[PDB]
């Protein structure tokens, strides 16, 4: 559905930790240590169905400084469970 | 750096076919046949200096769907002189 920017404060950053932390678990990047989400951050709203209201769940799109390098992350949130899963990230990138 | 999200109106669609065109004429990606500009539109104001009134331009990231492929591509247009330039172009990409 819908996209919007969004600020980069404690609940951006936490999302970042995310994705840091998952990425660290896949291990392709090695050990990384998160430092920062930058702007500019994207959220998608995703809804169940056309024609209602009804949040199925959001994707973010956040640029992540971790030791000392820029990477890119795409997030997925089950609005319903919670859950979070790490469905991209990429780098080092330019700054946006 | 200021972000906002843009519609994908006739203005951003001529951004999407400058994309394919200079694409074209690098050639690192085949030849392209332009469909359609998607959502979402990012547009970057560019400062002169950061923190400071003047506009040096903009910058343009967009979703590009060419030969049934979809592509990100990055253009960049400078205010005074109204020079575009596509500053990258890459894909097939997934869906936004």
């Amino acid at each position: 559905g819908e996209w919007e920017i969004i600020d980069i404060g404690p609940f951006t950053q936490n999302l970042g930790k995310f994705a840091v932390d998952e990425e660290n678990k896949i291990g392709q990047y090695g050990r990384l240590t998160f430092n920062k989400v930058i702007r500019p951050c994207m959220k998608k709203t995703i809804y169940e169905n056309e024609g209602f209201r009804e949040i199925k769940g959001y994707e973010y799109q956040l640029y992540v400084r971790a030791s000392d390098k820029l990477f890119r992350a795409d997030i997925s949130e089950d609005y319903k469970t919670r859950g979070r899963k790490l469905l991209r990230f990429n780098g080092p990138v330019p700054p946006p």
